[PDB]
């Protein structure tokens, strides 16, 4: 490219539409270099097709193509055309050249015209711009250099041998330039062209290179970017093999090692780095444990997978052999590893076991006794629950997703890796923490169900992860050491460097670099004390622009105070950005919008810290955020909705968190009610809607203090205390005594009052009798009179009794042994699950069908426990269903008399626990 304009427009729209891209302009943002170069060679920008890459203007296409176009013009030379661009924009040529100075110098040095830049800015301003844009210029030098023959030019008398070793192990401008280019730029600043490779600059350039690759841009890009990274590693020398740069590079090069296109490059760089950084990896065994686990797992999976169609079937055997030998060498190195930095000998044995078992695992995981996958799973779980743990969350998540993705649950439980009631009580908490993901197969959920059921049948206690209702424990685990919001945000950002994709880790490293540098320069002691306790020392050193200045490529910037805004799933993100933008003087909030908008799920984790930081900042100034938030809360708290429940939980947790932060200039904790202005009755009602009853009770007490009973009833009925309900006063009648007797789960005593009501309503042809019948059924199923409740069931013909009738229709059937009911499928009821297991036990001729039905029951019960909003009675019912299915599975798998007697003895020990436990569970 008349119709060709429109056809090309539609084609580009379809290309960027069916490639996970935003729109056609975001497809011009990736290719503007090449299009503009090849086109502006012999043409002028003013007559370009703004109809492809839908823009609706040329002054819209230019507000994005200033930099590339200007730099290319000044690369070849169109001074009058740069002036025409500038005129059209609105900015004179001089401030324009001041906007895109970096790319201009990158290309010009590459294409040799810098004197022509001196003749427009000056001879004391141009050098200031080179001082301001040094690292961005080096980054743009590594972008455009073409990999042709770098080792030839190297002999810079150390890059040659280093690149030779890393090759022995395993606009475009030629490589021959690269050294001299740097020199010519660095002979006009103070920093000498020889040695400019502090770790901040190294990580900067390396992250630039990685971010350059893209999923839509092809798997042939990656191997070129990798060659250039090898050049950077050989050139930087001793700063890219120690400290945080070492960790950072090992991560991404691992990701390039599992790429079947070329694992020849990345395996070599990885060998060189691991071999050369031995003196450092012996100081950080916690990093090496997780890296070894992740890398070994990925390698094993890549070894087993074998699908080569667009790869030369011999090229594949080559790379497979290379991978196998790297695995054998790495396993030897790990077996020989021994560090003085191990906390105890327990940690050393854990390291040995983890590495050794991971070296010999298969493609999937199992739970048998004595295999490698089961020993590795047990080691990961046992480590998870500890205080000084080796693996971090990303490494453990990788290993678990590799083992538990396709699982193999043993048929019996004598061959199981967890077979005693004691191991189950010990590992129940961690096994529940494990099955709170979504990448877990069905057989792993069945195994986790068996373990949780054995733990509850042996202890009768709920894992505490299921009982907590607020997030205050997370907020206190983050903001630890000093207990401030700055440490909380620093931990949240630091956790993104290790648990992110190239983009996210880049955003986090950039934010930390700006934060730590501004804390070092301005000598902020509070923020310094926050950093020294949130970041380990290698990351605290690689975040400091000591001999440089923070580059303009890092600091990149990017109604919600009203109702009905609480319902869109991005309320937290928009509100957090809106708040963080209102406090630019706090450096920790200035760098946030670039992370709050990109990273997913970060705004919900960081919302309380942001709100507290803003409110504490503008305490003595004009209090704007306080006024806005406290005016919006009057509408947000009175919000009954299903889509708005998950943001209401976050508002309540923010209020709770602010209650624990000391006001400056306070006499008592009774002044922490001035962070915001909450109406505590509305907050109590809201917390009752969300199912947080202890939080609701706390708010109700604060409200009553503010004063000196319709919400207290809903609180008391559901809170988990035997005696609390009786403290509530209400007007007396036979109906209220009946309500108390049905709460109390009394036997004949509620049967009397209910029979009276039921008769009086049948006689008067009242419509409440149905409800009465419902209640009666409940009562008669809490006594044990199953025949009477059965007869009360058949009579009722409108079976529309929320879920009380659903459960009552199958408890009775199981007790009377009526095995022909058609059981609903996908039901949240424990009675239905247990009934289906026993029914299948009745109508089956082989044990395999019964085992399959039991395992399906365990799997579904665990998924329902993971579903979330369950109060305590339903929770304990589901756990009791797990226990019942586990005992069923235990007696189905007996083979001789000795196991029968062992099962009986197990029943006796569990009786020991049962004698004093809660009565419903028992």
């Amino acid at each position: 490219p008349t119709h060709s304009a429109l056809y090309a427009a539609s084609c580009i729209k379809r290309i960027a539409q069916t490639l996970k891209l935003s729109g056609p302009q975001e497809l011009f943002k990736l290719f503007a270099p090449q299009l503009l170069y090849t086109w502006l060679d012999n043409d002028s920008i003013q007559d370009i097709a703004y109809e492809i890459f839908g823009f609706s203007s040329l002054l819209d296409l230019l507000r994005e193509a200033q930099t590339e176009a200007a730099a290319i013009m000044m690369m070849r030379g169109q001074e009058q055309e740069v002036c025409q661009l500038a005129q059209s924009l609105g900015l004179t040529p001089e401030k324009l050249v001041q906007q895109s100075f970096t790319k201009i110098i990158a290309y010009s040095i590459a294409h040799d015209g810098e004197s022509r830049m001196r003749k427009i800015l000056g001879k004391e301003e141009y050098l200031a711009n080179i001082h301001l844009n040094f690292a961005d210029i080096i980054s743009t030098f590594f972008d455009i250099f073409d990999q042709e023959d770098p080792i030839e030019k190297a002999f810079f008398a150390y890059a040659a041998e280093t690149l030779e070793e890393i090759k022995k192990l395993g606009p475009m401008f030629r490589a021959k330039y690269l050294p001299r280019e740097i020199v010519h730029l660095c002979s006009r600043t103070q920093y000498e062209p020889e040695n400019i490779w502090t770790p901040a600059l190294v990580v900067f350039v390396a992250r630039k290179l990685l971010k350059t690759i893209h999923p839509a841009l092809g798997p042939l890009h990656a191997c070129s970017v990798l060659r250039k990274i090898r050049v950077l590693i050989c050139l930087a020398g001793d700063h890219a093999i120690s400290g945080y740069p070492l960790e950072m590079l090992l991560h991404s090069l691992r990701v390039f090692v599992v790429d079947p296109e070329c694992a020849d490059d990345a395996l070599g760089i990885t060998q060189y780095l691991i071999k050369r950084g031995d003196e450092y990896l012996k100081r950080t065994p916690s990093f090496l444990a997780g890296y070894a686990l992740s890398s070994l797992a990925d390698l094993r999976v890549f070894l087993e997978s074998s699908q080569s169609s667009t790869t030369q079937e011999s090229q594949f055997k080559a790379t497979k052999s290379k991978a196998q030998e790297f695995h054998a060498w790495f396993s030897k190195y790990l077996a020989a590893y021994d560090s003085p930095e191990f906390k105890d000998e327990g940690q050393k044995q854990a390291f040995r076991s983890i590495t050794e078992n991971a070296a010999h695992i298969r493609a999937s995981g199992n739970a048998e006794k004595g295999t490698h996958e089961s020993n590795l799973l047990l080691e990961i779980l046992k480590d998870w629950g500890r205080e000084n743990q080796l693996l971090n969350e990303p490494a453990r998540d990788v290993a678990l997703s590799m083992l538990c993705g396709v699982f193999n649950i043993p048929p019996s439980s004598r061959l199981d890796v967890i077979e005693t009631d004691e191991d189950a009580i010990k590992n129940g908490a961690v096994v529940w923490k494990s099955c709170s993901s979504q990448r877990l197969g069905g057989e792993y959920l069945a195994w986790a169900g068996r373990v949780l059921g054995r733990s509850f049948a042996a202890s009768g206690e709920v894992p505490e992860d299921l009982l907590r209702e607020s997030q205050l424990q997370e907020y206190r685990r983050l903001s630890q050491g000093v207990g401030s919001s700055e440490e909380g945000l620093l931990n949240l950002i630091k956790s993104l460097t290790i648990s992110g994709d190239c983009f996210t880790a880049g955003l986090a490293e950039a934010a930390l670099r700006t934060i730590v540098s501004d804390a070092i320069s301005d000598n902020d002691h509070d923020l310094l004390s926050a950093c020294q306790e949130s970041l380990p020392e290698p990351l605290l050193i690689a975040s400091n622009w000591d001999p440089y200045r923070t580059p303009l490529s890092d600091q990149f910037k990017v109604e919600v105070f009203s109702a009905r805004a609480l319902e869109n799933p991005n309320w937290s993100q928009h509100l957090a950005i809106r708040l963080a933008l209102s406090a630019p003087k706090i450096v920790t909030l200035r760098v946030l919008p670039p992370i709050l908008s990109k990273v997913k799920g970060f705004a919900e984790r960081a919302f309380p810290f942001v709100v507290h930081l803003v409110l504490a900042y503008q305490l003595d100034k004009q209090q704007s955020a306080k006024r806005e938030l406290s005016e919006s809360l009057q509408e947000w708290l009175n919000f009954t909705s299903e889509p708005a429940k998950e943001n209401l939980k976050l508002l309540i947790n923010t209020i709770l968190y602010l209650r624990t932060q000391p006001l400056p200039g306070e006499s008592s904790i009774a002044d922490r009610a001035h962070w915001l202005d909450v109406n505590m009755a509305s907050a109590a009602a809201a917390a009752t809607r969300c199912g947080m009853y202890k939080v609701a009770l706390l708010f109700a007490e604060l409200a009553a203090e503010s004063t000196r009973s319709d919400i207290l009833l809903e609180i008391f009925e559901n809170i988990d205390d035997p005696d609390a309900y009786y403290g509530l006063s209400q007007d007396a009648s036979l109906s209220t005594v009946l309500a108390r007797l049905e709460y109390e789960n009394d036997g004949a005593k509620s049967l009397a009052f209910r029979g009276a009501q039921y008769d009086s309503h049948l006689r008067g042809r009242d419509l409440q009798s149905r409800q009465d019948c419902n209640a009666l059924i409940k009562a008669l199923s809490s006594l044990g009179l199953a025949g009477l409740s059965n007869s009360l069931l058949q009579s009722q013909q409108s079976i529309d009794g929320s879920s009380d009738s659903l459960d009552a229709t199958f408890t009775t059937a199981r007790k009377l042994e009526i095995w022909n009911l058609p059981a609903p499928v996908n039901s949240d009821s424990w009675a239905v699950t247990v009934y289906k297991a026993y029914q299948s036990m009745y109508q089956a001729q082989e044990l395999d069908t019964v085992r399959s039905m039991v395992h399906d029951g365990l799997k579904n019960t665990v998924r329902h426990l993971s579903s979330g909003s369950l109060n305590t009675s339903v929770l304990r019912q589901q756990l009791g269903a797990l226990a019942a299915l586990t005992e069923l599975d235990d007696i189905l798998n007996v083979r001789d008399q000795s196991e029968l007697q062992c099962t009986l003895a197990t029943f006796e020990k569990r009786s020991k626990w049962m004698m004093s436990g809660r009565y419903a569970d028992v």
